[PDB]
């Protein structure tokens, strides 16, 4: 709902696809949709040292680059464990989506991602997926571009 709820608040033509039965790996949702691992992109979230928190979009065939975050945070990183994830955006392992979270969450976004029109993140719950443009949601955000994965 807050997912399809932002959408629509900001005019934008992204869409939630619905998977039947929820992907259980990034392969598994490129072959659903025909696109590549690359056109899967996850939200992780990031924690620093004081109490700062991140949502990281990167390409599905990639891993996050912890010390090119701990270069960008400017402090100690880690990533969130899976009920921390839970706990401070309020949406699911699976789901979680770039936009809709809650305001303290700072925006990251790969640059490799720009060039590509159509990527597909998490649509807020397991089994959605949202068909977004990484150039639409830098400009919608004002996240920070940068090359954060490897």
């Amino acid at each position: 709902e807050k997912v399809e709820e932002w959408i629509k608040a900001r005019g934008l033509t992204w869409r939630l696809l619905i998977m039947q039965k929820p992907t259980r790996t990034v392969a598994e949702a490129a072959a659903l949709l025909g696109v590549s691992e690359s056109e899967i992109v996850k939200t992780l979230i990031v924690l620093d040292n004081a109490g700062g928190v991140y949502a990281v979009v990167i390409p599905g065939d990639k891993r996050l680059n912890i010390n090119s975050m701990k270069e960008l945070a400017g402090k100690p990183v880690r990533l969130a464990r899976a009920n921390e994830v839970v706990e401070l955006t309020g949406y699911p392992v699976g789901g979680v989506p770039p936009v809709a979270l809650p305001p303290n969450i700072v925006l990251v976004v790969d640059r490799i991602l720009l060039s590509r029109k159509k990527v597909y993140g998490g649509g807020g719950r397991e089994n959605a997926l949202l068909e977004f443009s990484p150039r639409e949601l830098v400009e919608a955000t004002g996240a920070v571009v940068a090359d954060v994965s490897e």
